[PDB]
């Protein structure tokens, strides 16, 4: 109960430690008395062995006091402690016979098989008993006696054969006569042919049984001349007969028994140092196989675990609670399937031990044996070899294997997560008057919520005296304790989420405000992030406990510090649906509205003019102002344009002073939402616009400003959604008469164009080409009247003007976090000057549509000046959106930039090589898990060509449909075989040409134009169209280019379905790709870390092999293969050093990231000495 640790090892638990950890030697196959329903002594549940039932109190009672602590009664064996006991305790089962682990000797692949070096399949007849092995041979006696031996053995085949010799003349004997004698007496030819040939039959038959028992003899005398331990012999009769005759020069045996006993005999070094030379000489299968044997052996030989751990002699039991007995509420009984599988094993295990003292023939025995062998497999690991044991309803039993993964849909449910107290959800319902930090909670749920709170402050202000009085005073829900409720919720803040969460804006904190109903009132803005449809769906609350708990959500999760995607750095709180087209409305400049401006001449003055804004609002209410009028005022305190800003001052501005331009009233009301300080913008408030407007606030302004002016626009957007008019009806929705009989002429010519095409005159493309100009003639018909058909002033327009209007990819989502979930900034700078080139818009006489996720939101490796010039930009800037059109200027068309495929860090990144932080528009901060936000910004659109093709990628398999790049530099010669295609490079050098030899005429070439006879080519071009090899280029171009490469082709996918992911994040996810470079010989194996490193060449590898390849253990049992990480980290000894953070969410500990980094978690909080003063 120490809560901090620093290792975690794990090794093959020998007979000792079992019987070490075991309490006493559970004897019994018996659950508990059918009468008493007590637990019987000596079997499962036993008080003796396990534990108390009730805490401080024996089985028989004699010391049932809270005293005697530690004490075990001398009439009933049980130990007087807490019954907590019952939990931790275990006991043991000494078997009879020894027990293979089935983990060891049926894990693919066989460790025991390449342990002994005997086939899987052998080794299965061995164990189970279906074939003998010769454990020991004494080769001295042998040779010594050899000569009479054979010479014996010689006198006895001959004496067969003096036999068989001596029998076929006796019936050919009596055929020559018999058949004779019927010769002799009349007879048919068919007659005698018939005798004959079943006398040569009888006479064929007779010598193959004497043939059949020399090559008996032959193979007696020759396997015993080539005896030699680790054989093994499957006949039986073979065996039994080498038993009969020089039984005393050789030993054999079958199951676990044999094994252990090649185990005793058995030398690692020796053996050790005989597969290291074996390597050299035959390089193929032979190496192989041995290459694969000796890390197995290497393990064993590194260690001190010995092999013997194997094979049991001992099995554990677990403790009883974990397999508990309970009686169910209704009389009936419920228990683990563990009891029936230990019942198995102990019951058969007892029956041996009847069977040996008995003393039986081996059959019955061996029998008894190889099904103990079975149960013990059934107990640790059910159905990994056949049919698996069954209960009731045919249905398999829940083995520990199962219980341990979850292989009875235990595991995902483990990570499907486990519950939390002081929680609560219900449906939501909009919360248009909340502010952005706010969220509706009813009443009731605040109180249960808070219940112990509200209790204290209930007590401490006597309304009542003692604890129990305070908790019935809430459970009745008494009228005086809601003025109590308002005092304890007060600036506690709370945690909103909903499922499914996709990113980490999927849960945010809010102000918690006391609301009346059953609902939860949720922000409109928030929607985006929660995906929130109001159609009915329910939300969890979580309440933060603890101080640093508090902070977390007052300071990381608050609402409205999260406002920008973490994935494009767009923002997310921006209007949406609603508010768009009442933005749209207010700001949108009618033609001749009420008021309008006229600049009239000669008989009056100008009439659309007005003194303040103040004054327009008063024409509006009267009939004088309409609001999307042309009108034009004087305004004192909204900032005018910039380019509008120079001409009028040039030197001071406008917080009194005035100035005049025309503009809609409702663009000036609009500009008074937005900040003082930001500049007049008078526009029709289009979906786009507000993007841009808001996006340039993020950047000019701290957040609290954007968040209320995110939330003036709510109001504004939601106040004149409702007066703008849209309503749908009969008009609207009417779909034109007239289209429909245009296409009647449309659909006849159409047709009778195919009736020409059977005549004859269709000339075969024309007319299918034809079509598409009767087709596409409908297509502009409808274009013709659309616009025209319905007025302007549509409401369905007007929506569409304005803009307003599952586990599969989650499947993926688990892999990309579990490769890069250690991915966090462990330092501010590496100082690499490393990088790579950024396009940045090139192609101009025209700006690239690609740079707001490739350019924007970098940082430079190398200064960018442009010649002949200044230079434009200094390395290291943060390279934002208005740093892009300063480099315009430039003429630039290519920047080095930073990134995290280029960061030397030793652990983790870098804060400058990875950039600004999306969320926060500024600078990373270090501790930040990039990592598991890059996982997320790439999972959440994978349930929005497509998922197939990105797990391709990320998985590093050779694409589907395989696509050559180039060799080398040079000229191509292009030649077309039938139906393939065949591609010489002719190189520069020039030396051999290169060859691509048949290619597919359904994969075409790629394009430049596209690629002719006689083109340059460069070292890496794709010759046709198609998914390049990421081994191939890996080979060819270098590590630092499959990195490019890849986040190209995941970065086009995603750009396919107008997906916006800054390229960072597909790039922390590249580079724990190529982070481990093959080795396996100068070194014992290969995949050794980069930095960890005699050569090795650069490796690419899938996600899930790289996960699987972290250094921890636990962190890839949880994650995949676990039989199987296991059984390789127990040979291995390994230990886990508990650095990675999945590790401490297991165990309960600090996770080295955010609040939990060192630096972070040693701040000391003293007042300075000049404050304490006052
Ligand atoms: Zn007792
Ligand atoms: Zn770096």
């Amino acid at each position: 109960d120490v809560n901090f640790f620093d290792e975690l090892r794990i090794g093959l638990a020998t007979a000792d430690d079992i019987r070490n950890w075991s309490y006493g030697e559970v004897k019994k196959p018996e659950t508990i008395n059918y009468r008493t329903l007590k637990p019987e002594k000596d079997g499962l549940f036993c008080e003796k062995i396990f534990g108390p039932t009730r805490d401080w109190e024996c089985y028989c009672g004699k010391y049932k006091r809270v005293r005697f602590k530690g004490i075990i009664c001398e009439r009933c064996g049980v130990e007087v402690t807490r019954a907590k006991v019952r939990r931790e305790r275990m006991g043991h089962i000494e078997l009879a016979a020894p027990v293979t682990h089935i983990w060891y000797f049926k894990g693919v692949p066989s460790r025991l098989g390449y342990l002994l070096d005997l086939a899987p399949k052998d080794l299965e007849k061995i164990i189970y008993f279906a074939a003998y092995v010769i454990t020991s041979v004494d080769d001295e006696m042998r040779h010594n006696e050899l000569s009479t031996l054979e010479a014996e053995m010689a006198v006895e085949k001959k004496a067969v054969e003096d036999q068989r010799d001596a029998d076929l003349e006796a019936r050919a004997q009596k055929l020559e006569a018999d058949l004779a004698e019927l010769e002799a007496e009349g007879a048919k030819s068919d007659v005698r042919r018939k005798v004959r040939d079943s006398g040569e039959r009888e006479m064929r038959q007779l010598r193959d049984r004497a043939q059949r028992e020399l090559d008996r003899l032959d193979e007696i005398w020759n396997t015993f001349t080539k005896l030699a331990p680790k054989q093994l012999i499957v006949d039986e009769v073979l065996y039994r007969e080498l038993q009969d005759r020089y039984g005393e020069y050789f030993t054999g045996a079958m199951g676990a028994e044999s094994i252990k006993k090649l185990i005793e005999n058995f030398d690692i070094d020796a053996e050790a140092e005989s597969l290291r030379e074996v390597i050299r000489s035959g390089k193929g299968q032979k190496k192989l196989r041995a290459l694969k044997r000796l890390k197995v052996v290497a393990a064993f030989q590194q260690s001190g675990n010995s092999p013997m751990g194997m094979v049991l002699d001992a099995v554990p039991v677990i403790p009883p609670e974990l397999r508990p007995m309970v009686q169910l509420d209704g009389g009936r009984f419920a228990t683990s399937d563990l009891n029936d599988l230990y019942r198995r094993v102990i019951n058969r295990n007892n029956r041996l031990k009847r069977l040996i003292d008995l003393g039986a023939p081996e059959i019955i025995v061996n029998n008894e044996k190889r099904m103990l062998q079975e149960s013990v497999d059934a107990l640790f690991d059910n159905g990994r070899r056949g049919r698996p044991v069954t209960g009731p309803g045919n249905r398999p039993l829940k083995s520990l294997s199962d219980l341990l993964k979850g292989k009875q849909g235990r595991f995902r449910q483990n990570l499907l997560g486990k519950r939390v107290d002081y929680s609560g959800r219900s449906v939501i319902v909009v919360g248009p008057q909340l502010k952005l930090h706010q969220c509706g909670l009813p009443k009731l749920m605040a109180l249960e919520l808070f219940k112990p709170f509200v209790m204290k402050r209930l007590v401490d202000l006597n309304h009542a005296q003692n604890i129990k009085s305070a908790k019935r005073m809430v459970e009745r829900q008494r009228p005086q304790v809601w003025d109590v409720l308002e005092e304890v919720i007060a600036e506690h803040p709370v945690l909103l989420n909903r499922a499914p969460t996709l990113h980490r804006l999927g849960i945010q904190a809010f102000e918690p405000q006391l609301v009346e109903g059953k609902a939860i009132q949720l922000h409109p803005l928030v929607c985006e992030a929660f995906n929130a449809d109001f159609d009915g769906d329910q939300m969890a609350v979580h309440l933060p406990l603890s101080a640093e708990a508090q902070a977390e959500a007052r300071i990381l999760m608050l609402s409205s510090n999260n406002i920008l995607s973490p994935a494009s750095g767009k923002p997310l709180a921006m209007p949406r649906l609603d508010m768009v087209t009442g933005l749209y409305y207010l700001t949108t400049l009618v033609e001749g509205a009420t008021g309008e401006y006229q600049a009239a001449t000669k008989d009056a003055p100008e009439q659309g003019v007005y003194s303040s804004p103040a004054e327009a609002i008063m024409a509006m209410d009267r009939g004088a102002l309409s609001v999307r009028a042309k009108i034009k005022v004087r305004l004192t305190e909204l900032r005018p344009p910039t380019d509008l800003e120079a001409q009028l001052f040039e030197n001071g501005w406008k917080p009194g002073d005035a100035w005049t331009a025309e503009t809609t009233l409702g663009r000036v009301m609009f500009n008074e939402l937005l900040p003082k300080s930001y500049p007049f913008v008078n526009e029709q408030m289009h979906k786009k616009v507000q993007a841009r407007i808001i996006n340039d606030l993020a950047e000019r302004f701290p957040m609290i400003v954007v968040a209320q002016t995110v939330d003036k626009l709510k109001d504004a957007g939601f106040y004149w959604a409702t007066r703008s008019g849209v309503t749908v009806s009969m008009a609207d929705v009417l779909v034109p008469p007239q289209k429909q009989e245009i296409l009647e002429r449309h659909e006849a010519e159409a047709d009778a164009i195919e009736r020409k095409y059977q005549r004859g005159a269709l000339n075969h493309t024309e007319r299918n080409e034809s079509l598409v100009k009767i087709w596409q003639d409908a297509t502009e018909e409808v274009g013709k009247a659309l616009e025209e058909f319905y007025p302007a002033d549509n409401p369905i327009i007007t929506i569409v003007k304005s803009g307003a209007t599952t586990a599969d990819s989650g499947y993926l989502t688990r892999r990309l976090v579990d490769v890069s979930q250690d991915v966090i900034v462990r330092e501010h700078d590496c100082e690499t000057e490393r990088g790579i080139n950024v396009t940045l818009a090139e192609r101009g006489p025209i700006r690239d549509a690609h740079v707001e996720t490739s350019a924007f939101a970098r940082t430079l490796a190398t200064d960018a000046v442009d010649a002949n010039g200044n230079v434009i930009i200094e390395r290291g800037h943060d390279l934002g959106d208005p740093a892009i059109d300063a480099l315009l200027a430039a003429g630039i068309t290519t920047v080095k930039v930073r990134s995290v495929l280029t960061c030397t860090s030793a652990t983790g990144v870098c804060a400058m090589c990875y950039g600004r932080s999306m969320a926060t528009g500024k600078l990373v901060d270090i501790g930040e898990a990039v990592g598991i936000v890059a996982a997320q910004s790439i999972g959440e659109p994978g349930t929005q060509g497509g998922l197939p093709r990105v797990q391709e990628l990320f998985e590093a398999r050779v694409p589907r449909n395989k696509a050559p790049i180039a060799d080398v530099a040079g000229r191509v010669r292009l030649e077309e075989s039938d139906k393939f295609f065949k591609i010489t490079i002719v190189p520069d050098d020039g030396g051999e040409e290169v060859v691509y030899d048949k290619l597919s005429k359904r994969q075409r070439l790629r394009v430049i134009g596209v690629l002719s006879d006689g083109d340059h080519v460069e070292v890496g071009d794709q010759l046709m169209e198609g998914a390049a090899d990421p081994h191939e280029v890996l080979r060819v171009q270098g590590p630092r280019e499959v990195q490019i490469h890849l986040v190209k082709e995941v970065q086009e996918v995603y750009r396919a379905q107008g997906v916006s992911i800054h390229d960072k994040h597909i790039e922390v996810i590249v580079r724990q790709m190529l982070r481990r470079v093959t080795i396996i010989d100068f070194l014992p194996g290969s995949l050794t870390e980069r930095a960890e490193f005699a050569a090795g060449r650069p490796v690419l590898m899938g996600i899930t092999k790289a996960s699987l390849a972290t250094d921890s253990w636990l962190s890839a049992a949880s994650f995949q293969e676990t039989t199987r990480v296991l059984t390789d980290a127990a040979i291995n000894c390994r230990s886990d050093k508990l650095n990675g953070l999945k590790e401490n969410v297991i165990i309960g500990k600090l996770i080295p990231a955010g609040t939990g980094i060192s630096r972070y978690r040693n701040i000391q909080v003293q007042p300075t000495e000049e404050a304490r003063a006052a």
